[PDB]
């Protein structure tokens, strides 16, 4: 789904040095209740990433019952360290940022799932709705949004060596506004998802007039040092990007 899709490209980089094993790529979907996640892998791992995320799920269900006000808050919540990880890395992410810890949720578990399965994978994509996490060693193209003119994609460059990281949008669909241009749109880059998405929607937020476009990249500048990596920022016919943001068409 776009924002935030793998487009196939050859790569210009590509540092893994063999490409015996495995240069064919599996595509499949791990549907969990309403998690659902695309994934590009070197394995076929639907089976145990269905599991694995029924378990994160099922933490985030149990961490809901004993604090009542997480599942809804719009701001920070202090969370104690024998909490769950996916638990404490949302409401850190939500935390550097000032919101609350279910804006972290997609790319947290994004993230998560991706770092249980490289060692087995050491090519792999989870998308969760418009978030993304990448591990790799090729250049990578996520796709951002179509542009109907030109008839094609716009994407983000992850160039070979970069990753891992990842790359967390304000809108999960399209949207129905949403192209080059039209629609407001943040997208956030950052190795810690937990982060990129907390952001994606605090600049989501942000964004409600042409204006308000040079505030989001000005703000993720400001945030470079706790980990923004870069951020593409479009609303009413404004389009501004800061830091690691290549495009290509
Ligand atoms: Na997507
Ligand atoms: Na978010």
């Amino acid at each position: 789904s776009l924002p935030m899709q793998h487009v196939h490209t050859s790569p210009v980089r590509d540092y893994r040095n063999r490409c015996a094993r495995r240069e064919g790529e599996t595509v499949f979907q791990v549907v969990v209740e309403e998690t659902d996640l695309r994934v590009t892998a070197l394995a076929e791992l639907a089976t145990p990433m269905a599991a694995y995320v029924g378990e994160l799920r099922a933490q985030l269900k149990v961490w809901m019952e004993f604090q009542p006000a997480f599942r809804h808050s719009l701001v920070p919540v202090e969370v104690p360290e024998g909490a769950p990880e996916v638990v404490r890395r949302m409401a850190h992410g939500a935390r550097l940022v000032g919101v609350g810890p279910f804006a972290a949720v997609a790319g947290t578990i994004a993230q998560m799932v991706a770092e249980r399965f490289v060692d087995v994978s050491p090519e792999l994509i989870v998308e969760n709705g418009g978030d993304l996490y990448l591990y790799s060693e090729r250049d990578r193209v996520v796709g951002i949004l179509p542009d109907p003119a030109s008839g094609d994609m716009v994407g983000i460059l992850v160039r070979a060596g970069t990753a891992p990281v990842s790359l967390c949008g304000s809108s999960a669909r399209i949207g129905h506004s949403l192209s080059l241009g039209d629609g407001d749109l943040a997208v956030v880059r950052a190795r810690d998802a937990s982060l990129a998405d907390a952001a994606a929607t605090a600049f989501g937020n942000m964004l409600r007039r042409a204006d308000d476009v040079a505030a989001v990249t000005e703000r993720a500048a400001q945030l470079a040092s706790i980990g923004i990596e870069g951020v593409y920022a479009q609303c009413g016919g404004r389009i501004g990007i800061w830091g690691d943001m290549e495009l290509a068409v």
